[PDB]
DNA sequence: TTCAAAAGAAGCGGAGCTTC
């Protein structure tokens, strides 16, 4: 333990003693951080850090020598130079920025002054900066090699954070406003989804600073130092990037978004360089200098990324061997440059493919205001995946001749629900422009005759993109539909491609050629699809056609398929067995396919199915209130606005019902994951309100090309068919929004009741300012809970299957217990060891814990079992990274504001999450996993969560394998593995120790509404108990079923398309049976079975 | 209570209560 003076020969100027039983000043620089036995960064021991790596940057051979490596990234060149020249000044610019705010400190409230006379200034929340200073006469200076090393970080993350950010959806958005998610207002989630919060930005900043620093955590240094130093610097640097305006602040106040909410909101944006930067080709340069082993950089040629040892953002949880192998498969996988389509897209242009794919040069006052919100981010999110795909190309383009020969690996990581994502926001998984430009899938075809099965595969790809539902029809219908659809609508696209692959050159009206070609089908995908239809059109050798076109072998209803398989516990039902026969496995029909089972036996989906069940409990609904006319009229008025607006609800003259599966798709997957009905109600409503504020534009633009025209014709013109036609839809929309805005349902003891709101919806429509605000949403809202979210949950129930519901309200409520245990118990461990922190004279509150104090309370808690294992997958569902368990501030900038919250990794309650995570996990999590790992594992494709992309050569037997893998996943047993943890828990947990809080926590889970109240421990205690027996039971059941199963001939084909099913080869024949003698016969097994083992 | 990542700001004082 010499690392105390080793340290201090490397910064021995720092203020104070490296001794935490000191007297005087104490610095906690040296007493948090060691020396790595191994060098992790290239400045530590440098005097000018910022002077030594421009040094390096200054030239290619400098940069060789500097790295220590005998060839530099081709991208470093010439004009990438110049801009790092250029930049290494700003990073100049920055360290002075930071040197005159630390002297303004010092000179503000005589704080060093104070500071000199022995008050410890460098332990307050804004004074930890003081412990990286050194003494400068009668005051204080930056030590100069720890900033201009963080300089140098916060320049990196200056360049490359906004390409990492996670994105933002409602909950999220909902979570950090502190604003109701059904309410949000229109463009609220983009505007924060554009932003970081300070967290946000200061936590990335601060990872990179303290990488950069190269140095490693004392495992005995209090938190509010370990973390509070490179934070305390991140929030200064982070304030010099809002000085310098690389970086802007916006304090959004939510109280103009709801008069009641308080909170103030800052929101950090990067100052986006030009998009034709050259630094953009090689934005890393820095870290790569900087760092011995570099995270971010790009990964060409047979330079392949690491495997991940632990989870993403779960470091408790360990990637298992098989995760690993899987992560290895998946990174070994080549991604090249498609050639045709980069060119394409540069030909179009990016404002033509804003225009094509996005919503275009908005014209503020031909949009409703709303609806122009929601256009900015469409073209965000277009303009962001073009502009990221084309700095990978010039970096691409850089490391040889031909760009399509130049190898690209992607990184990966295992995330909390078992999924292998894809590290970046804009890579082929995660961004559609990009997938359809960097492809690991590529085949030579012979298409020289059109009865090859070589063309019969380029068909399958070419009409999968085009949007024709490929996996509902046999292989030869398919081909029918894709030819009519290539010599008909599309045939001016594929001409004009034919001469874009002949001259390289697009008409000027080339997006709307392709707009009026394609209509609903347009996608990035279909143009790839017309792009390599026209190069076979004028290939020369068609004999030997080399194409990455895919077909994607995609799950059929993958998380409720999955769900019913793996989480139905009792006896085999007839109706079970139909059902799930919607999602690929047929029993005793050997060979059937999807596109069979669809075509010849049963044309409706699960989604459908659920969709016919909600008429069914619609019609059940309205009976109950027959008599009842103002029910009735507003049902009618509700299902009449849906009509309006919706493309997946219709009625007819006589008011006729027809529905289609898309409006039950997700309601039906987020019920089972334990959704409420009202966040589905909400999104519901979203969608309609959406639809209108849409159909406003429509009225400020027609209005704009005709004064004269009717607001019946303006808003109802495009969609009706005469104008006395149009005033019929005009007056349907008044009289909906009126009664829907002005009455609402409510259940007054299980009865449905008609109440006035008194804020219903009045005065003359402004098709600009337009807007459903508040309680009018409200309103919508509670209509479509009670009159249709409600019958559809009865239809789901119905569908998927009461004893699924019942395994999965039995993990939900034993996962959530054991969270709020783990929970509370990790608190409670704390606050004790800070209680006698208290009597440690070198402790002073503020500093929290140490890493190996929250290590041992981690470890504490083991006999309560955290973590779920699988034999190949771990779970840890309580898993969190929250600011609930120090509650403190742990460092703030030099000015006392970016008061950055201490967050620490404990666990919290699970919620809802146990559901979602062992379905995702177990279902599709353990296929990909099992289809990367598994004998004969297909290469060269992407993997997309629930869906695969194949080359053209290998369609039929990827295909069979995910079908394979497909079975193995569902060999899974979630709920055994659920019960094996929560009945360790059982055996170890005392309901006594616990605080009140969690108490009455874990009685809304184990007791029902009554017998709360004044429930005692004991009652608590016997009622989680019970739960161990229910998850036991259904665990056995799920096993026996499988078994059962695996007996019987199966023919499986749930990732669907292509029509190579698996076989399990089952010896037990069930064909020419109907379902019921099948569940019969199943039944048979299972009780024998049930016999096998008591006995 | 769907899940895949959390997440108010700022004066005064030197933590943590307070007000917007
Ligand atoms: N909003 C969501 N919330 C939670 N899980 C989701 C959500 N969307 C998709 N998933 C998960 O990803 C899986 C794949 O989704 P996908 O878009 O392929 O739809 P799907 O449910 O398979 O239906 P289909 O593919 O037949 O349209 C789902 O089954 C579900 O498990
Ligand atoms: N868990 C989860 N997965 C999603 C969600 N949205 C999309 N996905 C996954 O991502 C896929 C979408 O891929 P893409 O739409 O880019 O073709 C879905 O099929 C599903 O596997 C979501 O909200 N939650
Ligand atoms: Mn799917
Ligand atoms: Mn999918």
């Amino acid at each position: 333990e010499e690392l105390k003076e080793g340290i201090d020969a490397v910064y021995p100027s720092l203020v104070g003693t490296a001794d935490s039983k000191a007297e005087g000043i104490k610095n906690y620089f040296k007493l948090s951080f060691t020396l790595p036995e191994e060098q992790k960064s290239r400045t530590v021991g440098s005097e000018a850090p910022l002077k030594d790596v421009a040094q390096a940057l200054s030239s290619r051979a400098r940069y060789e020598l500097f790295t220590e490596k005998e060839t530099a990234n081709p991208a470093f060149n010439g004009e990438v130079i110049k801009r790092y020249k250029e930049l290494m000044e700003h990073g100049e610019g920055i360290a002075d920025i930071l040197r005159s705010r630390l002297a303004k400190f010092l000179n503000t409230k005589d704080v060093g002054k104070r500071f000199a006379q022995g008050t410890e200034a460098n332990r307050w929340v804004g004074g930890k900066l003081l412990n990286i200073v050194e003494q400068d006469g009668d005051t204080f200076k930056y030590n100069e090699q720890l900033l201009q090393t963080a300089v140098l970080a916060g320049l990196q993350w200056r360049l490359t954070a906004t390409s990492n950010t996670a994105i933002k959806d409602a909950k999220d958005v909902a979570a950090i406003t502190g604003i109701d998610q059904a309410l949000l207002p229109e463009g609220l989630v983009e505007q924060f989804d554009t932003g970081m919060t300070l967290t946000e930005a200061v936590s990335s900043l601060a990872q990179k600073i303290e990488s950069y620093w190269g140095l490693s955590r004392n495992p005995n240094a209090p938190l509010g130092y370990t973390k509070g130093i490179p934070t305390a610097m991140a929030a200064e640097i982070l304030a010099a990037f809002v000085e310098s305006t690389d970086v802007v602040e916006n304090i959004v106040d939510m109280s103009e978004i709801d008069p009641d909410n308080k909170k103030t909101i800052g929101l950090y944006t990067i100052t986006e360089l030009d998009s034709f930067d050259p630094i953009n080709s090689f934005p890393t340069a820095i870290e790569e200098a900087v760092l011995v082993n570099p995270t971010e950089k790009m990964f060409f040629g047979d330079d392949i990324p690491p495997v991940a040892n632990t989870q993403l953002r779960n470091p408790a949880v360990r990637n298992t061997p098989e995760q690993k192998a899987a992560l290895k498969a998946e990174q070994a996988t080549e991604f090249y440059v498609h050639t045709p389509m980069v060119q394409f897209y540069e030909t179009l242009g990016k404002d033509r493919i804003l225009e094509l794919m996005g919503a275009g040069t908005l014209n503020k006052e031909l949009l409703n205001d709303n609806h122009a919100k929601s256009l900015e981010g469409k073209n965000r999110s277009v303009e962001d995946s073009y502009n990221q795909l084309f700095s990978v190309i010039e970096q691409v383009r850089a490391q040889s001749e031909d760009i399509s020969t130049v190898p690209i690996h992607y990184a990966y990581n295992m995330t909390r629900v078992g999924r292998m994502q894809m590290l970046g926001k804009y890579n082929p998984q995660s961004a559609k422009l990009v997938r359809e430009a960097i492809l690991p899938t590529k085949a030579t075809l012979d298409l020289s005759n059109q009865n090859n099965e070589d063309f019969s595969a380029f068909q399958l790809g070419l009409a999968q993109a085009l949007d024709i539902k490929v996996h509902t029809m046999t292989r030869e219908v398919m081909s029918d539909e894709l030819t009519k659809l290539l010599e008909g609508n599309l045939k001016p696209a594929i001409d004009m491609m034919v001469e874009f692959n002949t001259t390289g050159s697009l008409p000027e009206n080339a997006v709307d050629v392709l707009n009026t070609a394609l209509g609903d089908r347009k996608s990035f995908v279909a143009l790839m699809a017309l792009m390599e239809y026209s190069r076979y059109l004028v290939a020369e050798d068609k004999s030997a056609f080399v194409t990455p076109l895919y077909v994607e072998a995609d799950g059929v209803t993958n998380g409720p398929i999955n769900a019913m398989m793996l989480m139905t516990g009792g006896l085999f039902t007839p109706d079970w067995i139909r059902n799930i026969a919607k999602g690929g496995l047929f029993i005793g029909s050997p060979n059937k396919t999807m596109n069979e089972h669809r075509s010849t036996a049963d044309n409706n989906d699960l989604y459908q199915a659920s969709t016919n069940a909600l008429m069914e409990s619609l019609g059940k609904l309205r009976s109950n209130y027959a008599s009842n006319m103002p029910i009735q009229s507003q049902i009618d008025s509700l299902l009449s606005l849906m009509d309006l607006f919706l493309p997946d609800i219709n009625l007819g003259e006589n008011g006729a019902l027809e529905l289609k599966r898309g409006i039950a798709k997700n309601p039906l997957t987020i019920t089972i994951y334990g959704s409420g009905a009202r966040g589905i109600a909400g999104k519901l409503v979203s969608s309609v309100t959406d639809a209108i504020y849409e159909r406003m534009s429509d009225v400020l633009k027609a209005r704009a090309k005709d004064p004269n025209i009717s607001a019946a014709m303006a808003m109802f013109g495009k969609q009706a068919a005469s104008e006395a036609h149009a005033e019929e839809l005009l007056a349907r929309f008044l009289k909906d929004m009126e009664t829907l805005t002005s009455t609402v349902p409510v259940k007054r003891k299980g009865v449905l009741e008609l109440q006035s709101t008194g804020t219903g919806a009045k005065g003359k429509i402004n098709p600009k300012t337009y807007t459903i605000k508040g309680e009018q949403l409200k309103a919508l809202q509670e209509n479509m809970l009670h009159f249709f979210v409600e019958p559809l949950r009865n239809g789901i129930t119905q569908t998927v299957g009461e004893s699924l519901v019942y395994s999965t309200e039995q993990l939900q409520k034993a996962t959530q217990i054991q969270s709020v245990v783990l929970e509370d118990m990790f608190k409670q461990r704390v606050q004790e060891k800070l209680a006698e922190k208290a009597k440690d004279p070198t402790w002073k509150k503020g500093d929290f814990l140490t890493q190996k104090e929250l290590n041992d309370i981690q470890a504490s808690l083991n006999n309560l079992a955290p973590m779920i294992e699988t034999g190949s997958q771990t779970f840890y569902i309580a898993g969190s990274e929250n600011a609930e368990v120090a509650n403190q501030v742990l460092a703030t900038n030099l000015d006392d504001r970016m008061r950055v919250p201490m967050s620490i990794y404990a666990p919290a309650q699970a919620g809802v999450a146990g559901i979602p995570f062992m379905t995702i996990g177990t279902g599709d999590g353990m296929m990909m996993q099992t289809l990367s790992t598994m004998k004969g594992a297909p290469k060269n494709t992407l993997k997309i969560f629930d869906g695969m992309n194949i080359g053209l050569n290998d369609i039929t037997d990827a295909s069979r394998k995910a079908n394979e893998a497909v079975y193995t996943s569902w060999q899974g047993n979630p709920i055994k593995n659920v019960y094996e943890s929560y009945a360790k828990f059982m055996k170890n947990v005392d309901f006594s120790k616990l605080s009140p809080e969690a108490l009455e926590a874990i009685g809304k889970s184990a007791l029902e509404y009554d017998q709360r109240e004044n429930a005692t421990v004991d009652d608590i205690a016997n009622a989680a108990s019970l739960i161990e027996r229910n998850l036991r039971n259904i665990a056995l059941g799920v096993d026996i079923r499988h078994k059962v199963l695996d007996k019987v001939n199966l023919s499986i084909d749930q990732m669907a398309a292509v029509g190579a099913p698996y076989q399990n080869n089952g010896k037990i024949d069930l064909s020419n049976m109907t379902p019921e003698q099948q569940a019969d016969e199943l039944n048979k097994l299972f009780r024998e079975e049930l016999e096998a083992r008591k006995q």
